[PDB]
């Protein structure tokens, strides 16, 4: 009837002496073989509680969703954010980010553009950059993070950067270089011992610096906003809040200019370095097992030809291809611990009881990997996603989106960014490396809050 199960902490090191080199997560996964789906690990000074399965994890964030709806935080960005813009923010904050957040991707524009639309136009911008290129050798990276952020740009802003500009490419290296020192090993170790390390120089400054320098142009952007506003003809999400700021009287309100920048800063970066990850792995993979590039290649021949671009409407006949981008975001396993939740009020939990406050890890990387769901789940196998006859076998253990209260609110968007931009690359080219398939490593660069591809070279082939 105390908290959960677990290893037995030291003061002022916690768990530390029972972890695993490897990481975080690594971790985790020990200490699940010894205590079960549910254990306790006191990480530095706090007790942070594991969820492990399906089973585990849907008893928590959907039969009790109210319980466990809190948001955590996360070491290395909580100086920046502190509370702040909706990824971070809880209690009415919250309610409310998040119900504007939604209603304005949801609620698109009198005149302006559809959303499939604004991704259809990237798509072609991109195979017309692709042959630009010739057939060269390039990392992808630069690209598969253009591409998605253009998108968030767009109904952010209301616009988009061309490829070749240089203030822009500026940004989405502060993205990837931040993303990439919170999913570092200094990273995790400053989750565990945040309250000593603040005091040394390390990663963290540097991901300070970068948050503050984003949503300094963020800030400015918002500024140009302002003086060229139209009351009644808003032109992006930026003017619609604006708008509602027209709360100016009502008298203690969550419409201020600090949660403007720091939720827009929220979006922009959650939502163009998390799909452009998953693509960078989804193209990797294809290097390692053309067999598959070819039969997505050859459905895509089948059900939409080779001339009109793909359009969402074709999701539906075409199966093989809807279960291999599945695959690539079950295997490329994005966020392995989720993001930290915590309890809102002292909660029950099979037997175990979890004080209100508590940090709550809902390993969601143990769902994807369930052996009780995938057949040999540590190798990359699109038919998991597939019945006997190669119909779409959803299931309710693909869960790379989290459930319930706090579920990511871009899964819409990420689900039609993914499967336009995949197919039309695919529809225009055919993949090409140095690298033999059979040579092709796919252990990934960084394991922490993120799971990071390893850097490659690829090339696109005309068809
Ligand atoms: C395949 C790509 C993506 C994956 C795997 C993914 C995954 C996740 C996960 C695991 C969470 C936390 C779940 C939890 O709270 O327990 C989350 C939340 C969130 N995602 Fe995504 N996401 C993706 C793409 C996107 C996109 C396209 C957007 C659009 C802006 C986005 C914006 C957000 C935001 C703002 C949150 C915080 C939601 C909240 O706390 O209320 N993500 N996502
Ligand atoms: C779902 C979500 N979105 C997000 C948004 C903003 C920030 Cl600073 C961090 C994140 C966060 C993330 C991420 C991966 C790098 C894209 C994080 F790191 F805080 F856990 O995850
Ligand atoms: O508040 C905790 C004080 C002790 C911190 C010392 C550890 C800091 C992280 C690396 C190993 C030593």
């Amino acid at each position: 009837g105390k908290l959960p199960p677990g290893p037995r902490p030291l003061p002022l090191l916690g768990n530390l002496l029972q972890m695993d080199r490897r990481g975080l997560l690594k971790s985790f996964l020990r200490f699940r073989e010894k205590y079960g789906d549910v254990f306790t690990v006191h990480l530095g000074p706090r007790p942070v509680v594991m969820l492990c399965g399906v089973e585990a994890i849907r008893e928590a964030l959907v039969d009790k969703a109210e319980a466990f709806s809190g948001r955590g935080k996360i070491a290395m960005v909580d100086p920046f954010f502190r509370g702040y813009g909706v990824i971070f923010a809880n209690g009415n904050r919250w309610k409310v980010l998040r119900r504007f957040s939604v209603t304005t991707m949801r609620d698109f524009g009198m005149g302006k553009r559809s959303v499939e639309e604004r991704i259809q136009e990237e798509a072609q911008c991109l195979i017309e950059e692709l042959r630009k290129s010739k057939g060269a050798l390039m990392d992808p990276t630069f690209l598969f993070q253009s591409i998605t952020a253009n998108i968030i740009c767009s109904i952010v802003f209301g616009k988009r950067f061309h490829y070749q500009d240089q203030e822009f490419l500026k940004m989405l290296n502060l993205f990837y270089q931040t993303f990439s020192l919170i999913s570092s090993v200094f990273g995790q170790l400053f989750e565990l011992f945040s309250g000593f390390l603040k005091h040394f120089p390390g990663a963290h400054r540097q991901v300070y610096k970068n948050l503050q320098e984003i949503n300094a142009y963020i800030g400015h952007s918002v500024e140009k906003h302002r003086e060229t506003l139209d009351p009644s003809a808003p032109r992006d999400l930026i003017d619609t809040y604006l708008l509602h700021m027209e709360k100016e009287k009502s008298a203690h309100s969550e419409f201020s200019h600090q949660n403007l920048n720091l939720n827009t800063l929220s979006l922009f970066f959650a939502g163009t370095e998390t799909t452009s990850t998953t693509l960078r792995y989804g193209f990797l993979l294809m290097l390692k097992y053309p067999h598959v590039a070819e039969r997505v290649y050859r459905e895509i021949e089948q059900v939409i030809g080779p001339h009109r671009p793909p359009e969402l409407h074709d999701r539906a006949k075409m199966p093989y291809t809807e279960a291999v981008i599945y695959e690539i975001q079950r295997f490329s396993d994005l966020l392995p611990m989720g993001v930290p939740h915590i309890v809102t009020q002292h909660t029950s939990f099979r037997g175990y009881i979890i004080p209100k406050d508590t940090e709550v890890f809902l390993i969601l990387s143990t769902a994807l990997h369930d052996p009780h769901y995938f057949e040999k789940p540590d190798a990359f196998n699109p038919d998991h996603f597939l019945d006997a006859n190669g119909a779409l076998k959803k299931t309710e253990a693909f869960i790379p989106f989290s459930l319930g209260k706090r579920i990511c609110l871009g899964e819409g968007i990420a689900r039609a960014e993914l499967f336009l931009f995949f197919t039309t690359i695919l529809q225009n080219f055919s993949m090409a490396s140095p690298v033999a398939p059979e040579d092709i490593d796919l252990t990934p660069q960084e394991c922490g809050v993120g799971k990071i591809p390893p850097t490659y070279q690829i090339r696109f082939l005309p068809r």
